[PDB]
């Protein structure tokens, strides 16, 4: 359905672009505070290998790098981006989309654990490097696991969340690099208030050191629905 924000990175060609917004001039669709002192190029890097190839809307993607110097609020590693609107993210029945992928360069300690795509209060989100299944990416809603996945190298993990602002449940549709999204988490019940800017759009993870880690991230919007399965074209399909 409609487009209710627009997260596409077309219009973000270097680094510097996320740094034009500040919070008396909040420009574009990212708010851009949550992050260490480095300048933006150590955190966030964008380019045409970094998206989901079957996105073909898309110029580009985002790499999202933590390291040791990325600490905002504490010593936890963290590089996030919020988005900026206007509009309300947390009324009715709202579509999350984001795909994410790892590679083998910098690749996510499966041993730590990591906080991902997840709104302030941590009602749904993604984990790695916990419970069972470290090496798994998991979704989360209410505080349980309800779905994961082998975060394999290279493979782009196409996500959206179906959150029912209404009767507070969230459920999730996923599906790998050109395949459209299906529904392999009904709804359960979550807290699923948002003040339509507490939506992280990164990574946090807990333990601070070295060596950095990339998370790739593209096609990243909020939809009505009915939900929009298909990924970019779908000519990868």
């Amino acid at each position: 359905g409609r487009i209710v924000w627009d997260g596409s990175f077309n219009n973000y060609t270097t680094p510097a672009d996320f740094d034009r917004w500040s919070w008396a001039n909040q420009v574009g669709t990212y708010q851009w505070y949550i992050k260490g002192s480095g300048p933006t190029s150590r955190y966030l890097n964008l380019d045409p290998s970094y998206k989901n190839p079957a996105i073909t809307s898309e110029l580009r993607g985002l790499k999202v790098t933590i390291d040791t110097t990325a600490t905002w609020n504490s010593q936890m590693m963290r590089t996030e981006l919020i988005p900026q609107t206007n509009a309300n993210l947390g009324q009715g029945n709202l579509f999350y989309h984001f795909s994410i992928k790892r590679t083998n360069t910098n690749a996510p300690d499966p041993t730590l654990e990591h906080q991902v795509m997840f709104f302030e209060s941590h009602f749904t989100e993604l984990k790695y490097g916990v419970g069972s299944n470290p090496s798994n990416l998991g979704w989360y809603a209410g505080g349980t696991e309800r779905w994961s996945t082998p975060f394999t190298a290279d493979t782009w993990f196409n996500f959206a969340y179906d959150i029912d602002f209404t009767a507070k449940t969230v459920g999730l549709w996923a599906s790998t690099n050109g395949n459209p999204l299906v529904k392999v988490v009904q709804n359960v019940p979550a807290n699923t208030f948002t003040d339509s800017r507490d939506f992280h759009v990164g990574v946090l993870r807990i333990v601070n050191r070295n060596p950095p880690e990339d998370w790739y991230v593209s096609g990243v919007y909020i939809e009505e629905g009915p939900i929009t399965t298909q990924i970019g074209d779908g000519a990868a399909a």
